[PDB]
DNA sequence: TGGAGTACAAGTGTGAGGAAAAGTAGTTGGGACGAAAGCAGTTGAA
């Protein structure tokens, strides 16, 4: 349930988000010159945006100059079907050199479809399986306001390599 | 009182997946104790 202190990384992971953000590239120059008549890859697509780095999400004031008129013209099934098809056919020869479920993630994240599976249950590495297991307890007492049995999992956790800063200074 | 079609399992090739700790990929940090004198041949113009 809760979130772990790990640097966790797979080759599955690795892939289905560079399948994604290689994919994310072609359909956001296509956008353009639908509204033009109107390489790392994921690198490339951060320099887009500006992390926030104080905040978790870029808020903004809003009573200010930031506003915008509301843009008329709206999206419908047949210009969504004809922007999205030729990024959708560049993208269909490396779905094939990629994994079958890395492919089976991009097929279905693409219709709607987030994924159900949470990347740090089948890691099964028996020692992130501990430190899956001791910070769902760390925070259980914390929830139950048990204070010396939650000591007892914080000294354990941070003897255990591999753990980060999250659970270190938070709960102090 | 033999044959026509046919799902359940015994049984056989193709690649595709899984993992880690080593190495290498771009930014930023950082490296470079001296304001002395009367005097003389040349040399100023008268």
């Amino acid at each position: 349930m809760f979130e772990v202190p790990i640097t966790l990384t797979n080759r599955k992971f690795a892939q289905r988000r560079k399948l994604k953000y290689q994919y994310i590239n072609y359909i956001s120059r296509r956008f353009d010159r639908i509204s033009k008549k109107s390489s790392d890859e994921e690198r490339k697509f951060w320099k887009k945006y500006e992390k926030p780095e104080k905040s978790f999400e870029i808020w903004r004031t809003v009573s200010s100059q930031n506003k915008q008129p509301i843009n008329k013209q709206k999206m419908t099934y047949h210009n969504f079907k004809k922007i999205e098809k030729i990024p959708l056919r560049k993208m269909e020869i490396p779905l094939l050199h990629c994994t079958k479920e890395n492919k089976l993630y991009f097929q279905s994240i693409s219709r709607g479809l987030e994924p159900l599976k949470t990347s740090t249950s089948e890691v099964r590495n028996y020692r992130t399986r501990h430190i899956v297991t001791l910070t769902d307890l760390l925070h259980l007492n914390v929830s139950r306001h048990n204070w010396s049995l939650a000591y007892k999992i914080f000294a354990t956790l941070i003897r255990i390599p591999g753990v980060q800063i999250k659970s270190l200074w938070g709960i102090g």
